[PDB]
């Protein structure tokens, strides 16, 4: 039920009348979704679609198979002054829906061990990596962010949500009263129910949110968190029982 962010992008090129895109940057070879991959570098500002004055030598229609070249392409921004703009990272993001944030807590850090702390920087690169193949990435909001858990990190630090203080303060700014928290001792297990709530909490407390004032909904998955998150995902996205 919920779109992706190749589900967006298809359809405001669908709008515009174009049926299929190529690629300017070589930097798409051996890509999964090549409509995902060209939205994200959109959505984050790198480039946008052109129409180019001669077709492209291959291009992927809006289904994502490969088909004759187009005269639409992405490119950088470094090759802008040239070319039509079509589609460009201001009109993408207006159109994206309200996804929900994914929240990983980082008090109770300091207390792990070093090899513990690297589990988890792992870990929390591989949960920006699943969020960027469905949404764009930014979805993924780290509290409690500290310097060595940025040093242990090896992911965009631009792209992901980084916020230095307490994860109530971070839901209170954006205007979030009601998040799931992943509790493995929960009684209630994550349903269909659960999936308009504007935020979870897969990493990392409860009773610290609900004295702050935000009710929180404890749910439980029948562990590492990417594991935790892509399970969620394929719930909410492919509409996935939990068997999957």
């Amino acid at each position: 039920h919920m779109k992706t962010l190749a589900d967006v992008f298809r359809e405001a090129l669908k709008e515009k009348g174009i049926s299929s895109i190529g690629t300017l940057s070589k930097r798409f070879r051996k890509s999964k979704n090549k409509l995902q991959d060209i939205a994200i570098e959109i959505v984050h500002g790198k480039g946008a679609v052109f129409r180019v004055p001669e077709k492209t030598a291959v291009a992927w229609d809006l289904n994502g198979n490969r088909v004759d070249g187009s005269y639409y392409a992405y490119a950088p921004l470094a090759m802008r002054e040239k070319f039509e703009p079509v589609l460009t990272p201001e009109e993408l993001r207006e159109k994206l829906p309200d996804w929900p944030y994914f929240i990983i807590d980082l008090y109770h850090w300091d207390k792990h061990t070093q090899k513990e702390k690297g589990k988890i920087a792992l870990q929390v690169n591989q949960s920006y990596g699943l969020l960027r193949d469905y949404f764009t990435g930014s979805e993924l909001a780290v509290t409690w962010a500290n310097e060595e858990f940025r040093e242990m990190f090896h992911g965009p630090l631009d792209r992901i949500t980084t916020y230095g203080g307490p994860t109530s303060e971070f839901l209170k700014e954006n205007g979030i009263n009601e998040v799931v928290l992943l509790d493995p001792w929960a009684e209630e297990v994550l349903s269909e129910k659960d999936f308009d709530v504007k935020a979870f909490i897969i990493g990392g407390i409860g009773e610290e949110l609900e004295s702050a004032g935000i009710k929180v909904r404890r749910r439980k998955i029948v562990d590492r968190i990417n594991r935790i998150l892509g399970i969620i995902l394929k719930m909410m996205v492919e509409g996935k029982s939990m068997d999957e």
